[PDB]
């Protein structure tokens, strides 16, 4: 069902300029804007099949669907009967499938709380489907909409809604549809033979297929307490196999196999899990956690999925090699260090030891965390083009403030190294889209000291007014509302710089905010009060 005829040349003519007043949406009322869809939807009659097969208007087709009215947009889908599959395995049609698709489920929702409906319309195109599930799971455009259709049917979240009980039935009819097609009616397993459970694991890593796979094994278990999908990827006995092993091999070894196999571990049932780390990870774990592109990211899922005994045996294992992994794998150590936190600081202080001596040695002079780990002196900060930040800067942020988060000496270690900075230095990472996060992130009022919050409040105050009136800056500011407490002259001191500059700040949606979170319209207007939420900030902060 590929092809459906060429536009001629007035309907080309036609359609490019209803797609171009379209988009110029120069409608005064949403009425006219109906009226013109309308009046496309009538000059398409007859021709959507053409329409949605064209590269010239397939997009076009796309924002009528999107446009036009409920009755539309049934008549639309009911124009398509027939040749759903042709359809779906379209370069251009697909595409028109999926946002076709993706409305009329949010339409079968409001059909559900409120002539034939939008439910038994999608039930008939199912119904089509059927029969090339099998096809359009291998075919480039088609398995995105069949991924696309499991989504719905699974009430997951699509490019979420709630769906009727017949959804939940077609969910799954359409995958043991495809159960019965990847076996050969073999009706138990046995007699399922390799080489089909190696032809379904080579589906399982192949580019097309995988996510399909990883879709139908995270969704399979809403209907099947026996996950029939996972068992055919792997065995479930309590012994190795060799072929499963070897396989098990390939995957901790490849790209998207480590990949499918991360992404399947947290969907599947806990004690399949701990049978393929028992039989096939546990003895090699440090040999997997070094591998950053493949195995590593195993490592991690099964830190993040295995129970608490399990968890602790790769801690053992792991973290004596942390500052090794940190060395070209930074996200996979602050899972490490996550998961230690999690588990009550489980091996704390070899962890600690092993930061302190990579990030800040006692012995060094030169000694900033800021510049170990943030690499701070080359980065973006401060630059005078228009650089954002980039991906490795959050990364690094990110791992500084799960340190933080860790242990009491990280915060006061990156409390110094700030300190230590130049002051402009400091302040420039409080307007920095990333590492001004990091500075808000150590402004933990019952963990510093008070001479540091003192030390830190003398360099911010004098910043007040314009950190309150930008994007990054006035979460600081937010933050400084309860880092002030027991202190009230610096409390003071940013409320009457703020209340100087009243009509700059308010000029700002970020001002604004600070504005309230500072109860400034108190402090200007009932003064008295103002001081009393401060006396009583004080014992709530510190009892």
């Amino acid at each position: 069902q590929m092809f459906f005829g060429v536009l001629d040349r007035e309907e080309l003519e036609y359609f490019k300029q209803a797609e171009s007043t379209l988009q110029l949406d120069a409608f005064e009322a949403p009425e006219e804007k109906f009226q013109f869809v309308t009046s496309i939807i009538e000059e398409a009659k007859g021709k959507e099949l053409k329409l949605v097969t064209s590269q010239i208007t397939s997009k076009l087709m796309e924002r009528v669907i999107l446009e036009c009215d409920e009755t539309q947009l049934k008549d639309i889908f009911q124009s398509f009967n027939g040749v759903f599959f042709g359809l779906s395995c379209h370069k251009y049609a697909s595409h028109v499938l999926e946002t076709l698709f993706v409305r009329s489920a949010a339409l079968v929702e409001r059909e559900l709380l409120t002539y034939v409906t939008m439910e038994n319309m999608f039930l008939f195109m199912l119904n089509e489907l059927k029969p090339h599930l099998k096809t359009m799971m291998n075919h480039q455009y088609a398995s995105h909409v069949l991924r696309l259709l499991i989504l719905i049917l699974s009430s997951k979240t699509l490019p979420v809604y709630q769906t009727p009980e017949s959804f939940k039935s077609e969910l799954r009819d359409i995958i043991t549809t495809l159960y019965k097609g990847f076996t050969n009616g073999a009706e138990s397993r046995s007699d399922i033979s390799q080489s089909t459970i190696t032809k379904f694991r080579e589906y399982s890593v192949d580019k097309v297929a995988s996510p399909v796979i990883q879709l139908i094994i995270q969704v399979e278990g809403i209907f099947d307490r026996d996950r029939s999908f996972w068992r055919l990827v792997f065995n479930t006995a309590d012994e190795k196999d060799p072929k499963e092993e070897s396989f098990l091999e390939y995957l901790l070894s490849d790209p998207v196999g480590s990949h499918f196999l991360e992404n399947v571990i947290g969907s599947a049932r806990l004690k399949y899990v701990e049978r393929l780390y028992r039989l096939y990870m546990k003895d090699r774990i440090v040999k997997l956690a070094k591998r950053d592109t493949t195995g590593a990211f195993v490592v991690r899922a099964l830190l993040e999925h295995l129970k608490e005994k399990d968890v602790k045996q790769i801690l053992d294992a792991v973290v004596p090699e942390l500052s090794m992994l940190l060395n070209s794998n930074m996200d996979f150590g602050t899972a490490i260090i996550n998961t230690s936190n999690k588990q009550g600081g489980y091996l704390r202080d070899d962890v600690i030891a092993q930061l302190i001596q990579k990030y800040y040695p006692e012995k060094s002079d030169a000694k900033n965390i800021l510049e170990s780990c943030l690499l701070l002196s080359a980065s973006t900060l401060g630059n005078t083009r228009d650089d954002w930040p980039t991906a490795e800067e959050r990364r690094r942020s990110v791992f500084l403030e799960q340190l933080i988060d860790y242990d009491d000496k990280f915060l006061n270690i990156t409390i110094d190294s700030m300190l230590a900075l130049p002051e402009e230095r400091l302040i420039q990472m409080c307007y920095h889209g990333v590492f001004s996060h990091v500075v808000e992130h150590v402004l933990q009022t019952t963990r510093v000291d008070i001479i540091k919050r003192k030390m830190l409040l003398n360099i911010l105050s004098k910043e007040s007014v314009n950190l309150a009136c930008n994007v990054y800056g006035s979460h600081i500011m937010d933050k400084l509302w309860e880092f002030t407490a027991k202190l009230t002259l610096y409390k003071e001191r940013i409320a009457r710089a703020l209340v100087l500059e009243t009509e700059k700040v308010k000029n700002s949606i970020y001002g604004r905010q600070v504005w309230k979170n500072w109860k400034l319209e108190l402090y200007v207007r009932k003064m008295w009060d103002w001081k009393k939420l401060i006396k009583e900030q004080e014992f709530e902060i510190f009892p």
